[PDB]
């Protein structure tokens, strides 16, 4: 068949990133080992964090995004409100909610500088 | 609303060449095409998108993520490699030839903007 069913990101601290994605996704990982953790994605697809590649560098620009498509533009803002209201987890804002071609969007950075974009279903 | 990472977005320099590249790699037409934004189906309702409106990628800047393709067995992985390097129409930049890593039988290639693509087995 041939599908991109594994989105894989390099992380420096597997514990801290596991805990961050657990909070972002509101889901447990389906696979945990000390250096490699996978969270469910859509269908038989996985989103994986791994310390076995190279350690991300904050000052190095990134050329991709972890996109999170929710049903509506309303789900996006009340997901930004809920994320930035809570104190317990560091949510670094890159762009507060605005309107792109697909609609209501925002951008946060994960602990290792991976860009996460939240947006409505295109 | 469930929060899934269902949009793997990559920045490309040339949407045309990238669309032709991904079309060949996936064996699949894209489902959404504009001049600056192209999406291919991934698993479930997830998408793999290429976008020229981001920061333009640079070949020699290191990358901290990978586009993973999980096939059923190690013997598909070796299979997929022979084909890709064998054919002449589409230039395929090998980063690592087939070897054993933590995923099993894997290999790595680069897309035309230096995005890293890994093929491995479920």
């Amino acid at each position: 068949t041939i599908t991109p069913n594994l989105q894989l990101v390099y992380v420096s601290n597997v514990e801290r990133s596991t805990d961050f994605y657990r909070f972002i996704f509101k889901k447990e990982p389906v696979f945990v080992t000390p250096r490699y953790v996978a969270f469910p994605s859509s269908g038989d697809a996985l989103f994986a964090i791994w310390s076995g590649g190279e350690e991300p560098v904050a000052e190095i620009p990134r050329f991709s995004e972890i996109g999170i498509m929710l049903p509506t533009g309303e789900d996006v803002d009340k997901l930004f409100n809920e994320w930035t209201k809570q104190k317990s987890h560091q949510i670094i804002v890159i762009k507060e909610p605005y309107t792109d071609v697909f609609g209501r969007t925002f951008l946060i950075s994960d602990p290792d500088g991976h860009i996460i974009r939240v947006c409505p279903l295109d």
